[PDB]
């Protein structure tokens, strides 16, 4: 592909280093304490004002004005708060050259030339820690310079700035490319990249969505943040409705109870994904897989399952409540299967039932009023309500609360 072929840097994990793969050898220095390969097989953290990652580009890179960058980026909670400025990949050696920084909940692309003159790509990346925004959520970014004098920013495929290189000069670069955070910050202070790569060419939007696409894993359902939902791992399931609820048994029902403090994020009721075909432990889900979920309440672990009977006292359009059972196992009433929903700024999925008669999980309201999640049949006109979203939140390092 005519994409690929463009690469002149990919940091890339092989046997247990990152190096480059672009087959221009450029040279990689991995600090100590940076951890490659923990979420994405070509990822990195970076976090105490220190650790760094430290690329020295070749003569192989014939230098020109056509060019791109990408790479997925993670920030944690507590980084994006400080209104501290933080430069996490820096090249630039005297003051020419370019560099990324963060500055509260922003992340910004600066450009300077020989006279120390700036254009400056930016995008608010966090927009006050909303839950609908991308602290530390990973998110594709995607840079391109041109020659009549353009540099934009893309976000996930869609085009966020650009601007042009007007007041700019000569911007000289260098063979060097650090990436790490030097300035003192908390032990909570980190970040994490991925699948960072460099082009020899101005990629278009077209050609960026084909990059977006490819390295988000389709196949892999997603947890809240963007990393892959893994079986026997604790989840807290929220409706993408319903951000502030978590699920809870109530009365012989599963319903959805407001969060005591909506600026929390982890409360309820840890819900535990379990294969109901036989897969190594914490692997990967992937949709179209058939699975179980076990509600840790009070001390002891529920299967959650689909009431036989209606939710009222059915022929088409039938609800169904969600219910708990104390007898574990392979119950075909309690086997779900999941699958991702295609979104730019959303991780979720839908959850689909095949016992009697198929369903999909929903949460509404509809009977003494309480949101409760369902299951209903002929569903087929609500595959793109988003009533029929779920999202998986995992505790993460990158939101500590």
């Amino acid at each position: 592909n005519s994409i690929n072929d463009s690469k002149i840097l990919s940091l890339q994990n092989k046997k247990n280093a990152l190096v480059d793969t672009s087959g221009y050898n450029a040279e990689v220095r991995v600090g100590d304490n940076v951890q490659l390969n923990t979420i994405y097989t070509n990822d990195f953290k970076l976090s105490s004002s220190g650790d760094k990652i430290i690329v020295n580009l070749n003569n192989n890179i014939a230098i020109y004005e056509n060019s791109s960058v990408s790479f997925w980026i993670k920030i944690s909670k507590d980084l994006t708060n400080s209104h501290n400025e933080y430069t996490i990949i820096n090249s630039i050696e005297q003051n020419s050259g370019w560099k990324l920084c963060i500055r509260n909940g922003n992340i910004e692309w600066i450009l300077q030339d020989v006279n120390r003159k700036y254009k400056s790509l930016i995008f608010d990346y966090s927009e006050s820690l909303s839950h609908t925004g991308y602290t530390n959520k990973w998110f594709f970014v995607t840079i391109t310079n041109n020659i009549m004098g353009y540099m934009k920013l893309y976000i996930n495929g869609e085009l966020k700035q650009s601007q042009k290189i007007e007041d700019l000069d000569e911007v000289k670069l260098d063979k060097t490319i650090v990436f790490g955070i030097d300035e003192n910050i908390d032990e909570n202070q980190m970040l994490w990249i991925r699948d960072f790569n460099i082009f020899s060419k101005e990629l278009s939007n077209e050609d960026i969505n084909i990059v977006y696409e490819g390295q988000i894993l389709r196949n892999v359902i997603k947890d809240y943040w963007g990393n892959p939902l893994k079986f026997d791992t604790e989840y807290y399931i929220i409706n993408d409705n319903y951000i502030d609820r978590y699920i809870a048994p109530e009365s012989n029902v599963l319903v959805l109870v407001q969060y005591p403090d909506r600026s929390k994020l982890y409360t309820g009721n840890p819900i535990t994904i379990k294969s109901v075909s036989d897969k190594n432990p914490y692997s990967r889900i992937l949709n179209g897989d058939n699975i179980i979920l076990h509600m840790l309440y009070n001390s002891r672990k529920y299967m959650i399952i689909r009431d036989t009977d209606t939710i009222y006292a059915c022929s088409q359009n039938c609800v169904y409540a969600l219910k708990l059972q104390s007898n574990l196992g392979n119950y075909g009433i309690g086997i779900f299967s999941i699958k991702n929903i295609v979104s730019k700024n959303k991780y979720c999925s839908q959850i689909f039932s095949s016992f009697r008669e198929n369903t999909m999980l929903l949460a509404d309201i509809y009977k003494k009023n309480a949101y409760t999640p369902v299951a209903v049949t002929n569903y087929e006109t609500k595959l793109l309500s988003t009533s029929s979203f779920w999202k998986f939140i995992s505790r993460d390092p990158g939101w500590v609360e």
